[PDB]
């Protein structure tokens, strides 16, 4: 019924496309964060489509309108494999077009790992508060063994839900988040918590070989992805073209923050992609 | 006899200004053909002078900005004992004097600051002294991160006490630019004097205290392999400044003088400044 793709595990992934009227100048894959879905990138995608980019996305397995037990994954690499499947199909239909990646939170870790798996393949990456660092209190050998032990008996045990007020200072956007039926607001399950720790460990190992151009957007008051991880990404990535923008006092969901922040975010992505699309 | 530059040119033959201490500062102007859209002050680094910003200034003048500069006291064609200053604030006071004179002649125009190394610390302190006054600041490897006090009282018995001259190869990976640096007679290549090193430590301490009140928009350009201004200081400036509009660009493997680095770096530096100032000049 709906636009979709069938992944290597035989699971249906819901697909979304924002095709410009004329010939596309470039392709851009949108990778959403944990618990959310591709429908939340409607405004960003419309802005990008207005630059003559063909925007495409899928809801990651266990998210939005895609199949899978909610916010569970056999191995974090499944997300990367599925992005590469979708990118490869699009590129076959649009040969020679440059391909960009845009990712938020966990979607940002997926984008990093996707570009690290295919060096020199992506024209650029836009990262909005990417998941790159674990809280040191949750990554100790003791806490990892405790989580692994707990995983054996109660893999679906919830770590408790977050206070949705840490997502954005924009109260209306918090209320939109809280009433979207496609968002999973249930607490992080132990088994998925371990997969996010695998994602952070894999990101850290990938940075010395990451050469893709990137734009990194980060809020200074983000309680989910600490701003210190954005500074470490700027320092450790080997990319020759890297830009960081810090939004003072902003929370996690920068593209759904206070209008002053959101307008700047859209403008900065517009300018950065536009400058690297003319280059093609 | 008429007052002359340290290189014996009468100041009456050159654009100049006289600072609050009665010292002549050599001035430089790059005025666009038509009506200027904005003003931009260029603040040079320690040991160098305003003549090294010729190319950057021509690019900015091409955006219809009126570019202006002076050689800091004790530098280039200005007066004063070489690379010595009574207090670091003298540099800030003199920038404000020049900015205030230009603004009187061009009322209502937005004013930007562009600074490299010590010139960047001057730009930060200048904007911190006048909140909401400057439209923006472009910083190229600014000086933000650091018992020579014994040597300060030992600079009463040994005034010329210096730290070793730096290895010019550390400034840029571009060998031609290193050779240009080494043969410019207006550059002071002598090692950093202890009394001046203390003033640079005062600058860094004052920059740290100014950051919680710094709100000016800024663009920060920094090389990852800079041995003079460690890249760590650029990350700390991004974190501690209260500015709502702040952008950092890191040049992987680049040295200190980014605007005179390898062509791939220099071309990006010029382009990024062009785009950043242009977007804030349209306003
Ligand atoms: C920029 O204008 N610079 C002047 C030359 C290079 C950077 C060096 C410099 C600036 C500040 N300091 C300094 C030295 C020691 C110390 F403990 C603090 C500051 N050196
Ligand atoms: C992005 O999609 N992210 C950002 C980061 C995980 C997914 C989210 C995060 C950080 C900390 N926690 C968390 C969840 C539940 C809990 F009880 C305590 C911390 N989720």
């Amino acid at each position: 019924d709906l636009p979709h793709l069938v992944n290597a595990d035989g699971q249906y992934l819901f697909c979304r496309y924002w095709k410009p009227t004329g010939t596309p100048k470039a392709l851009i894959f949108v990778s959403h964060g944990a618990g959310e879905h591709s429908g939340r990138y409607e405004e960003l995608a419309r802005m990008l489509m207005g630059l003559d980019l063909l925007v495409f996305a899928h809801d990651h397995v266990g998210h939005g309108q895609s199949e899978g037990e909610r916010m569970v994954v056999s191995d974090f690499h499944v997300f990367v494999r599925d992005v590469l499947q979708h990118v490869d199909s699009m590129q076959k239909d649009y040969p020679g077009l440059p391909v960009f990646l845009l990712g938020h939170s966990m979607g940002g870790a997926i984008a990093i790992l996707t570009a690290a798996e295919r060096p020199g393949h992506f024209a650029g990456m836009v990262l909005i508060s990417p998941l790159v660092l674990a809280n040191p209190e949750s990554a100790t050998t003791f806490k990892v063994l405790a989580a692994k032990v707990l995983n054996l008996v109660l893999p679906n045990l919830s770590l408790g839900p977050i206070d949705s007020s840490v997502l954005s200072r924009n109260k209306t956007e918090v209320d939109i988040y809280n009433s979207d039926p496609l968002i999973c607001r249930a607490g992080l399950k132990v088994c998925f918590g371990i997969q996010l720790l695998n994602a952070v460990s894999r990101v850290e190992r990938a940075l010395p070989k990451l050469t893709v151009p990137f734009l990194l957007l980060q809020g200074s008051a983000d309680r989910l992805c600490d701003s210190k991880g954005a500074y470490l990404l700027m320092e450790l990535a080997k990319s020759q073209d890297k830009t960081l923008k810090i939004y003072e006092g902003a929370y996690h969901v920068l593209h759904k923050e206070l209008p002053e922040v959101t307008n700047s975010v859209f403008h900065e992505i517009n300018m950065w992609v536009s400058q690297r699309t003319a280059t093609a």
